[PDB]
């Protein structure tokens, strides 16, 4: 009576899918070698990566002082959202600021403001000076209080007209970039270089600190102002708008809408609704297995799919409900829908070599994300303390990101040099697998 | 000279089987949560449980404690055989008394009983209220001997004429309903409604538990008047039918004729002689494991076909026999006979997390059955004891039914959202496995 | 320029085979009762076993007592090669000989011999009584000299003559028979009954164990003759025919003609020679692992074909050689080609439990042989010890040899009721196997 | 728009390869017994070795002492690179020396040299006796320093005009052979002959000692000339020429280009490089992994091709950048392209016991390579010490090279009794294997 009635009950069990451990990589024909090979990967025209890692957005992995980290490294880090919605706009914001922050929208205080308001911004965004104007309207330079200035000032209590010393200032034009103002400070032997109008109106502050981060990380993930990129997670839920609204006027360069299921449709919807009221904002949409998810997923506006059901280190959803895909076999059913439509996929979960981030790469995303690998590194949240003669995380303690990004990127270097690939879209494109049993893992 | 003779020698080895750990569940589209999804299942117009759990009928999980505490859940549980026939049969009462259990057909004494009656029928029924009668004959009521009468009772051994207060007693009739009875309870500040005819006949008692009872536990699996269904364990033997006809007449709601091979000839005489005295029991058969099996079970009159040969947690018949088939694949092959005649399967055996519970309902399984899952929770069977400084059944103790089953149930609806199932049905027709390797349960 | 010149080339890694862990047997319809099941088979007219199972020719599992042990149980023993000729020859003789022994063919000695030659041939057969005749050329019968009679001899060295008691003699006829034989040694209230002539001639002995050992083990496997059946290993050397020649005097059953690599043309050249000068020996002959070895053998003469390279317990071959084939495929492939000539085969090797036995009999093999199940057994070689707290072989004992054969026989049944097979052949036949992952094995 | 533009990711997952555990080879007729077997392999017409064993250029493998040890068992050891220049031609250099050395290309000193040359040429090579010559420009032969003549040496420092005792010589004319020496030496009773012209003039030394190693190691790999095969490891550097100058300039036998990715443009390069500047060198090119690989390096001119990617026991290839060829394959697929040319192949890594041996042989490489299995005996480079109560390399101390290969030979000619293979090409172009599941391994 109905065409096929019968087929999805034959079908059961026909999929086959594979992991990390079901294959190695084969070794192709290469030109190239390991260190003169690109890591670069673009996620879109606004999120562009020098290495193809994001840190995840749990409360174990990324606050802050990971995303700094990681941006500085190249990736990109992921606020969680396991606090309130001003308290995240507010991480995103000191990522931002973190450098080139203050050069067209600065921060300022009045000479009738307390040295209290100078020690927090400075202690809130790690920059060492505070311009200061005659008043909130005209808002025209009178002097800067600054870290020196903080060395002689014992009560905090008192007006930073007392304790500012008037001296003469070096001002720059507005528009004066990075490597003009490096001159200028090392010609006038300053730290710190006001931006100013022809009117004497404040519209800028550039630091010593602006220019020596460009030096000590060469490798860092910006946007188009030379900020830190930063990205922030969002649930489904009632509150997604109100969290997603502050997080863009902090100027947040992705979201990443973050289920369990990817495939259902409140997920869909509010991604139709958040492509709706923000039409460039970078929307990393997840968690789907399948290229019928990631078909939806697209279409309703995503523009960047993440991957993974199950194959996360900590998840019960294997055990507790039955449900998964292969982590590789997902990417690549992902990225075969994905490459359709000219969008990227991040493969996140199941991660534990280096090794499996090059496989999950050939196997087609564009980026991998990781949570349970940087969860000791020193940026991750949480406290050091010593308790087995150990040091750890409160977990084994693996010093510093920088290192752990080091033997990731080496890793894959090794791996796109033997699978002959210049660049990651080669490796995307042109990488094989071959399968093996368990007696061909040991 | 034999058509295709050599067949049954070169098919020897071309079945393939697949477990539990052999494959995942995949995520398909979902518009409904977890907590909105329907767990019920019907085995039959008389057999309608709230979740698909079947407790076993073995002597370390399902006694009479048991059998009420999974019913209360919505499950079902099996009262086992390794007792004698009135033994079970009184085990079978106990469960379908537990509650609306005498508003129909009410136990009663007369005054020249001991008050040992009255404790006897309050212990075995676990009832507050004996109703008291004038005799035998007539049965008209006069009075009732309560719990509380019981307090200031110390010699039990004394006439029932002797300590009976007569008081004024509220009475209601015949066909009151027990949401009519709790206001006549409310009402008149009583815990005991007796029901009496015209002529001041008992036909039947109400008491403020059953009441309490449909509120404590809104999700009980009951028969058409409102008790707890009950099944029960019988052999293939010779007592068989004696043994059936006395659960029969203790109003048990389904046996399960259980043996190892249940796919022989002797068991399928059974049911069929079974079927034929008693043209409405639930019969659930058991034990196959094949197409063929189930297809014999059900047309020799079995309403419930059990699957399962050699999964069992304790069964040696692998090791010893060297016989079995890998739990998924059985119950999608007796399934997919099954499914032809509108008959349900019983998944037996080889259960270790809700997530293998999932799987074998999505391999179209209605129901499955759990003994050692159950056999350390505080209903089963066995005493107490502290031993390592960790509490043991005489096994390690679970605590009560209700949190092991909430657990279950948790990981069930769970699956379900990912499978986009609103209802069992849904998806034993719709859900679809991934195979993977041993490298993939890793 | 030659016909497929690269086939051999391109089939190197072609074929797959299975092993006892990769299948479960599939239950099948079954009229039949794990008791009512036959375990008998006919290796050929002149060895027909009482149960299926056969210990290995080595020497920490068969001498003679334990060759006897086996035939009791309805089995096979086959005395290992690791002693010289004249030994093997004489643990042979004293197995044919255990009982039915000295019916037509006698041992006597004259009244001139020593009392030393009856405790030897007491000694040696276990046998309690000597005919004794008047001289080595009429052998008149004189008398007998038995058990009893050496309770009151102290010196050993006396002649016969001297202590002799000369008492009146029971005689019977030749051609009685046992059921004959009992009747007249309860009437007369004897133990002993020589068979003479009519001359006075001594033709033979029956005595009260013959009869005893009918009733205490009925499930023996005997000769036409009822002697207790035996096999006897030989090797293929120069001097096996040497070695053959006195076993066949010592009237073996079969001997087992038995080598690391069956395939050979030195065995095949050997079985043909064994062949030609003996057409009515048993010879059985191994090893092999390939349908191609199994015709060769059949065809140089063998009437049983061993089957198992590599998967014995002990054996180096797999990880020393790299060679071997999984030891169902490999009694598949065998008793695939077997089949066609009418001939068994053994299943040698890789036994662990009784499923395994079920299996390896499923796959189409008469009988299966096992050396490291019965080599802790009391009938074993070698002396018990206590060392651990534990009874040791000098290996854990596991008692006498009846009680690891009852549970292998019960597994046996267990598996045949289940696969529906009243007989051995019907489950060589028609039995069904189902492939199971690793998953599956756990 | 482009031929088949999705092959590529399509043929992602296809391909499938076996390791060592995941096969067993299948016993074959065979008329051959494992002693009357050939072990030999032609490598090309000036590398011929007497068992197919390679030992690993590898700093904890092969040095000198190795070299030689190897090459005397038949095999041959493969110089490392982790030294100079220099430091490596004068390793070669001592193993071409060690016997028949000094025939042609005589070391020789003058009367006005010290003692300590003497002592020096003894010890760098070995040999007991130094030539001495009037002057370095007739080279007229004047007399022999030799071990017994420091005996009585007590001062170094002195001129051997001092030292040297005017005795009457015994010398043989040019072209004199070992059998012949022997002769002489015999009848002279001498353990030096000096090889001489009709003018005095010094041509060549043999030695008692060139005579008994031709006996104690009847099987030694030699080239034309009687002296030791050694191979030496080049990389694919700047400098690679400059160090393969001095390795042939010392009269290596082969070189081994070695890189941990073969399928480079780089390493292409060098071997057309090197085989055009030596058209007769043996040039040994790995690692390669795959038939295009195979095919490019043979284009290129490598006469050996070196087979393995990742599966060397210390490569951290497959778990770092995910890369890798199950061995077995990977032999397989390298040997298929390698045989269309008449090229052999090494397989290098992965080997643990004798049966991975027997089994890469059989998947068609000529010879195989050990590092690991080497590392520990006697003649590897580092000290013996204790200090578990073991003695250990400084791993487990393995004892003379000798008895390692012993048991690797008798378990390489078990292999080939079984396969029938009366030498390596038939085993190669003949055996079959048969591939089991993890279950069959165990
Ligand atoms: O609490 C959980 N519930 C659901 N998914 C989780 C949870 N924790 C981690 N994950 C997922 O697993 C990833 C971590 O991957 P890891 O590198 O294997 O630890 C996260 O980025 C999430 O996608
Ligand atoms: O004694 C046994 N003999 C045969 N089957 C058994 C025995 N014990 C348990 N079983 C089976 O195994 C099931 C228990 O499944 P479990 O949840 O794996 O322990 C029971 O419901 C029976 O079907
Ligand atoms: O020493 C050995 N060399 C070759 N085959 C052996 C040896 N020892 C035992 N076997 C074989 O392995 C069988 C024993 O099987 P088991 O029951 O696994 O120990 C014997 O009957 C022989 O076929
Ligand atoms: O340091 C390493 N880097 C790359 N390859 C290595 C290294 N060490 C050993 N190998 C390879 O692994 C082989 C050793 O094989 P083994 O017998 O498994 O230890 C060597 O001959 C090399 O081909």
């Amino acid at each position: 009576l109905y065409f096929q009635s019968n087929a999805m009950w034959e079908s059961k069990f026909v999929k086959e899918g594979l992991t990390f451990d079901d294959v190695l990589l084969v070794p192709a024909k290469s030109d190239v070698l390991p260190r003169e090979v690109s890591v670069k990967t673009v996620l879109s025209e606004s999120l562009q990566l020098n290495i193809p890692l994001i840190s995840a957005g749990m409360d174990t992995v990324t606050e802050a002082d990971m995303a700094i980290a990681m941006a500085r490294q190249g990736g990109l880090g992921i606020i969680h959202k396991n606090m309130s919605i001003e308290q995240q706009a507010e991480q995103v914001d000191k990522v931002k600021r973190s450098e080139s922050g203050v050069i067209s929208d600065p921060f300022f205080l009045t000479p009738e403001h307390q040295v209290y308001d100078a020690e927090h911004l400075m202690g809130k965004y790690r920059i060492s000076g505070v311009p200061v104007v005659n008043n909130l309207d005209e808002r025209k330079l009178v002097g800067i209080i600054t870290n020196r200035d903080m060395r002689f000032i014992q009560d905090y209590s008192i007006k930073i007209s007392d304790v500012m010393t008037k001296e003469q200032l070096i001002t720059a034009p507005v528009g004066t970039t990075l490597s003009e103002a490096e001159k200028i400070l090392q010609k006038y032997k300053i730290e710190k270089l006001p931006l100013v109008d022809n009117n004497g109106v404040l519209q800028g502050l550039i630091t010593i600190k602006d220019i020596e981060k460009v030096i000590e990380f060469p490798n860092s993930a910006k946007d188009k102002q030379g900020r830190l990129l930063v990205g922030a997670a969002v649930g489904v839920t009632a509150d997604a708008m109100t969290r997603i609204d502050a997080l863009v006027k902090a100027s947040v360069d992705a979201i990443v809408l973050d289920t369990a299921h990817g495939h259902s449709q409140g997920v869909i919807d509010k991604v139709k609704e958040v492509r709706a009221k923000y039409p460039s904002l970078n929307i990393i949409a997840g968690n789907v297995a399948t290229a019928e998810a990631t078909k939806a997923l697209i279409e309703a506006g995503a523009n960047v799919v993440k991957v993974g059901i199950g194959p996360g280190s900590i998840c019960t959803t294997r055990v507790v409900a039955g449900v998964g895909v292969p982590q590789l076999t997902a990417v690549y059913d992902c990225a075969t829908e994905a490459r359709k439509h000219g969008i990227p996929v991040i493969a996140d979960g199941g991660i534990k070599y280096s090794g499996d981030m090059v496989k999950a790469l050939a196997a087609g995303a564009h980026v991998v994300m990781l949570g349970s690998m940087f969860a000791g590194v020193a940026e991750s949240p949480g406290e050091t303390e010593i308790y087995q003669g150990r040091q750890f995380k409160v977990v084994p303690y693996k010093g510093p990101l920088a290192d752990t990004v080091h033997q990731l990127v080496g890793g894959l270097r090794a791996g796109m040099g033997y699978c002959g690939a210049q660049d990651l879209e080669f490796l995307r494109e042109n990488a094989q697998f071959i399968r093996m049993s368990g007696a061909g893992l040991l």
